[PDB]
């Protein structure tokens, strides 16, 4: 658009293609995303959830956003480090600023129900960021969670919980806890590793939209075995937030005082760019 030259394509997504962008009135760079009322209404209300753990959204020029620039995504890092993995304390780091900016979308009840590592924006100050936050509720089964992949209509803000679990997980072991390629795969994957839900670990499961009888019955897996080596803490986190029940899950300001961020720091990363 008239204010901005597009300088570079970063990519796409679920919205459109993605450009690196300058802003000709001002010099500053964007990423300007082209879109394929009640929309845009949405998607403003947007441009006031800021907070330094969420990407920007500067304005919405109708569709484009022009959003704040972030030079890397953390599946670009994870990819390059993959031999030899996210030193912990980054990952801690990470985690804990996600949780952050969750916890604080969420007490505004705006959910991201998209999260993934191409969404989440990484900085050489050591931040990480999340974008396209509210986006889908304005308007990649990998991260879903299973509430939503049995049907249920309502999903809560434990959602994006249950994503940010297995991100966390992925961090961990340099590769994807449930990489589905249908629902029912992704659905299966799931049980194959927590085990088949029932109504004994999540209580009205049975009554969900899509749930059927006819599943089969696997039994749960250790979390020792399913993010090996993490410690005791990590573990104990990454559970409470992969339980199957949304009731059950942890908060995004509940994970906050785990005691797995008693020792969290804020290292820097080894960004090339
Ligand atoms: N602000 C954003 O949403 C973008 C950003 O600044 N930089 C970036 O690389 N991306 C991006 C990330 C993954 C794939 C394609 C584009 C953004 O979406």
């Amino acid at each position: 658009m008239e204010n901005f030259q597009k300088v570079e394509k970063i990519g796409e997504g679920t919205y459109g293609v993605v450009y690196k962008a300058r802003n000709k009135l001002t010099g500053e760079v964007v990423a300007l995303k082209k879109i394929r009322s009640t929309a845009i209404r949405e998607i403003s209300l947007l441009k006031e959830l800021n907070h330094p753990n969420i990407v920007k959204l500067l304005d919405v020029i109708h569709l484009y956003l022009v959003f704040e620039f972030l030079h890397q995504d953390l599946k670009k890092f994870m990819d390059a480090s993959a031999l030899t993995g996210i030193p912990l304390p980054l990952i801690k780091s990470y985690l804990f600023q996600l949780l952050q900016g969750l916890a604080f979308c969420h007490s505004h009840r705006v959910l991201h129900r998209d999260l993934k590592p191409q969404n989440l924006l990484i900085n050489t100050e050591g931040a990480i960021k999340l974008a396209d936050f509210g986006l889908a509720r304005a308007f990649t089964l990998w991260y879903r969670a299973p509430e939503i992949l049995l049907g249920c209509k309502y999903y809560s803000t434990a959602v994006d919980i249950w994503s940010l679990g297995c991100i966390f997980a992925e961090m961990v072991t340099r590769r994807a806890l449930f990489p589905g390629d249908s629902e029912i795969d992704q659905l299966f994957r799931i049980f194959r590793t927590l085990g088949t839900p029932d109504e004994v670990v999540w209580p009205g499961v049975t009554s969900m939209p899509d749930y059927k009888p006819s599943f089969p019955k696997w039994a749960r897996q250790d979390f020792s075995k399913v993010v090996p080596p993490l410690d005791e803490d990590g573990r104990s986190l990454l559970s409470q937030m992969l339980h199957y029940d949304p009731n059950k899950r942890i908060s995004a300001k509940a994970a906050l005082a785990h005691p797995f961020f008693q020792d969290v720091t804020k290292p820097v990363p080894h960004l090339r760019l």
